[PDB]
């Protein structure tokens, strides 16, 4: 946990400083409300079991931000390859992430830091 990490003088992860697991869960849920309501992205998830996806994304996002969560899903590149996702789509998604983190009360600078962790992933997500 955060305490035990501080006991070992490690630095505080983004995970810990946005509020940890409960925070990830709040964010991911608002995230998907947003995406699924955007007709520019909606259809990417037409054939998707969202309940499953959401459990997966909570683990992946939590781990990406330094949390102790296991990721039990598939590799990003295998998942996203073939799905015709462009940098345009990726950016729209990142915008919904940023809005969800704003809605939850996370400081702008920290949101920018989080995008700095996620953006690189575009290499694996996008078709290009
Ligand atoms: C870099 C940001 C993103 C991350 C971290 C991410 C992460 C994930 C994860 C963890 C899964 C579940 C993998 C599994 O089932 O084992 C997933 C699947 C999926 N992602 Fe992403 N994703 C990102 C961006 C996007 C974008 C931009 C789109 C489309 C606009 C997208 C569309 C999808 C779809 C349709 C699936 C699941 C297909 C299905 O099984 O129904 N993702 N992604
Ligand atoms: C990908 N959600
Ligand atoms: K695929």
């Amino acid at each position: 946990g955060l305490l035990s990490r501080l006991r070992k003088r490690e630095p505080i992860s983004i995970y810990d400083k946005i509020g940890g697991h409960e925070a990830i869960e709040v964010v991911v849920e608002d995230f998907y409300v947003r995406v699924l309501a955007d007709d520019q992205l909606s259809a990417f998830f037409s054939g998707t079991n969202m309940s499953r996806l959401k459990g997966k994304q909570v683990e992946f996002f939590a781990a990406a931000l330094g949390g102790p969560e296991p990721y039990t899903g598939a590799p990003m590149k295998q998942v996203h390859q073939g799905r015709g996702i462009t940098m345009h789509h990726f950016s729209l998604v990142a915008g919904h992430l940023a809005d969800a983190l704003t809605a939850a009360g996370v400081p702008s600078e920290t949101i920018t830091e989080i995008l700095g962790v996620i953006a690189p992933l575009a290499v694996d997500v996008t078709s290009g």
